[PDB]
């Protein structure tokens, strides 16, 4: 139970699946489709989550989410992936952690809007309140091929990365608390300005090929 310190590597072409957990029940709040596990697979060096039609469940989608047992604290956190296009859905790269923990709401956010995927936003929570909401532009498509994507974490600030470069500081209400890193990929509900409407379009695929957290450096 040590908030983990140290260099934490998983490459999903050939990692220590110990170390995470694939969802297996429903988030509720914006999120109009259920995690299952059997949405959470491996191919060609990555992770795949796709999102496909749920059939008989409560939720009219299913999707994955995948998540580290431990939580990791301060430090530079990276992916590499490429994003779902599709108006009306995210793909995503965070740290969360709340009160499943007995934590506060605790959270930073790369996400990739479908509707739109040459911009990528960045967001976070601290003590269950957001409001931080940067849209990027890329000057890519983050759909296309996959790209590194990351943030350094420190007390006072968040510094964005895309490919190994910083783009973005952020500094209002900086979260505190150690997180688990998670990957999700959802249709939204109720958020149809933010998000577009949901197609209904299936299947859907995000991929990932690694994610990596340096508590000392950065690029």
């Amino acid at each position: 139970a040590t908030v983990v310190n140290t260099p934490f590597v998983a490459v999903f072409s050939n990692f220590d699946s110990s170390q995470w957990e694939k969802a297996d029940w429903a988030n509720g709040s914006v999120f109009n489709c259920v995690w299952k596990p059997s949405q959470v697979t491996f191919s060609n060096g990555k992770m795949i989550l796709t999102l496909d039609r749920e059939y008989g469940g409560s939720y009219p989608y299913k999707s994955g989410e995948y998540r580290t047992k431990s939580f990791f604290g301060y430090g530079y956190y990276e992916v590499r992936m490429k994003a779902a296009k599709n108006v009306g859905i995210v793909s995503s790269f965070f740290t969360y952690t709340g009160p499943s923990d007995n934590n506060p709401w605790d959270e930073i956010d790369i996400e990739f809007l479908g509707k739109d995927t040459t911009k990528v936003q960045f967001n976070w929570y601290k003590n269950g309140v957001g409001g931080n909401e940067y849209l990027h532009n890329l000057g890519f498509d983050a759909s296309q091929d996959f790209h590194t994507y990351g943030f350094e974490w420190r007390p006072d600030y968040i510094d964005f990365y895309v490919d190994g470069k910083k783009v973005y500081r952020g500094t209002r209400n900086i979260p505190v608390t150690p997180g688990k890193i998670m990957m999700n990929l959802w249709p939204g509900i109720g958020v149809d300005e933010w998000l577009g409407r949901y197609d209904g379009r299936t299947p859907l695929q995000a991929e990932y090929e690694y994610v990596k957290y340096y508590p000392n450096g950065v690029p």
